[PDB]
């Protein structure tokens, strides 16, 4: 694992986005983490949700905790209710990402049932659409449209992913098409602007620009941070990086390099465009980038904890700034689940 | 008025037509006329019904002209699908083109979009009421996967038109904006996925090919449309936004440097289309190839793009690129230059009046 560059890329990333301390205290996090987890936990524990959502309890439990953490840490400026409803929604998506059930049969009459107002045949659709208003009530019409499309796109993305296809060699457009497809980019980018805080019309241009730019920043940062939990214990898996290799016929290094260039360029442009815009907008954007990063560093799912010791006692200009940031993370990001994730969904169910 | 890069334009177009192998086909003029009239006739009767005439606010002449340009585009590019499929897709793409004529804020009509959708109540925006009501006639020709693609792309397109009412070319420095917008309103996945009727293709057996075609066709189709349109938009002080114009504003580069980017992308895209599908399933490569040829012919033949003006200005020039252009142009004209009196009749308005 080329930690040398993995650590260089990472440093520049936090430097570009202006990584630093927030007035978001550890106590405030625990307060939010628990509120979001608690509402979401009661939701998934209901009989109907338990029945239609075929998920291994331990998996549902772990997915819910990872998501609540992602939301509470990145959507730092929205209400607790908004954090909770968004946690339920993104937990549905992470659960669909892991499903192995063929969609085809249940999508045969999708449109006619949609148009007729009949419950969808695919159970995931039946639950998500029934719950969707709980999320949409926090946004104006434009932002709501963006969340709906993004989730529909994401559904197709998971469909395509079940084929574990990295694309034909020479199909240069496939990698990013698939990533964008299941990256929930416009869902994340639009869910950052609750109508109780932002006026969708007054800031139409700002929000639309955020969605456009945040879509790529978010997916790319997630790919870079996930390069470890993936390059290590893979599984014939496909990924943006593993697809660049197969489709653009390049080396794993050339690929990971291409990603690094985009993530940095994307970070650079985020700052340039929004630094002089509405302070509230910039603030939400900055809080998301930093929180999203804190989330990757802290959450076990990405095992960035292992990438610690191997460099905690070194003397580099990168591997040394790595811990500085890493520790700032833990200083407020390292929180024991026992402090918020309880009781277990299974117990409530 | 500056100066249209005629030389450069001529060169790119010629390089374009070669990379895709622009050449004659067994699709005859008489066959085109049968399809043109068939597609137009069903669509014309469709838009002439009272409900459609009432909910679809469009100037009659504009609608007449839009339908004719769309029927031509579909008949020439979706050459391998049935007459019915050609007719139903003609209606769909005419709805999309017509929405571009509206200046009305969608906001008020989208406030309750999701709840009305989930509950099965007719949508408040008149465009959605007509489009969704007609959609099954288009979807019946495709399996579940391709259908999902058409539904998403049309939803993306609706948002794309919403965004365009702001005539926003992007914030200086917002590099991701241009392609975000062009992709939002390009209907790429609608086109790409509509090329595979279930009567001629098995969705599940060709999943990987279709998905790949969708991914690659999306970019080829919009970039080619941008390049072939570059001429008509060049002096259009009325049209303020486009992929190239937005590159200028968002990337902070010259129109020429922006046109260079579109060119590299279009040419590069064409080469990869051929390199990927040349050794794939026969029917797939045929549909793909015919779409690229039909699509290019359409641009060369439809008055909309005024390419006939570039032809005229250089039909006597002894330059190499020019020789090739006029030749290709003449090819297109030989099979695609058909008088509307031969297929587009009677007028939509006449049928609506009856």
């Amino acid at each position: 694992f080329p930690t040398e560059y993995f650590l260089n890329t990472t440093v520049r990333l936090l430097e570009y986005i202006r990584y630093r301390d927030s007035n978001y205290t550890r106590e405030e996090r625990i307060e939010n983490l628990h509120y979001a987890y608690n509402k979401a936990a009661h939701h998934f524990a209901q009989p109907r949700q338990q029945q239609l959502l075929k998920v291994d309890p331990k998996r549902l439990q772990a997915s819910l905790q990872t998501i609540v953490g992602m939301v509470v840490y990145s959507w730092a400026k929205v209400s607790k209710e908004c954090m909770a409803d968004l946690s339920i929604h993104y937990t549905y998506t992470l659960v669909l990402d892991d499903s192995k059930d063929d969609p085809y049969p249940t999508m045969v009459n999708y449109f006619d049932d949609l148009q007729a107002g009949r419950e969808q045949a695919h159970p995931w659709w039946a639950l998500v659409n029934e719950h969707f208003p709980n999320v949409l009530r926090h946004f104006g019409p434009f932002c709501s449209l963006n969340l709906i499309r993004s989730t529909l796109d994401f559904f197709e993305g998971c469909w395509i992913e079940q084929y574990n296809f990295g694309g034909f060699p020479g199909s240069h457009d496939y990698p990013q098409f698939l990533r964008r497809m299941n990256g929930l980019g416009h869902c994340v980018g639009a869910s950052l602007w609750p109508k109780e805080q932002f006026n969708e019309r007054s800031l139409f241009l700002e929000i639309t620009s955020a969605i456009a730019q945040m879509e790529n920043w978010m997916v790319w940062v997630n790919d870079l941070m996930s390069f470890y939990k993936e390059f290590d214990d893979e599984r014939d898996q496909i990924s943006l990086v593993k697809n660049y290799v197969v489709s653009d016929e390049i080396s794993l290094h050339e690929a990971l390099e291409k990603l690094t260039q985009d993530t940095l360029h994307s970070s650079k442009q985020m700052v340039a465009v929004f630094s002089d815009k509405d302070p509230q907008v910039m603030d939400t954007i900055e809080c998301f980038m930093h929180g999203y990063v804190t989330w990757h560093l802290c959450d076990r799912r990405f095992r960035l904890s292992e990438i610690y010791e191997k460099v905690k006692e070194e003397k580099t200009e990168d591997a040394q700034k790595f811990c500085k940031f890493y520790e700032q993370a833990a200083n407020v990001g390292a929180v024991s689940p026992s402090e918020w994730a309880y009781p277990p969904v299974a117990q409530l169910a």
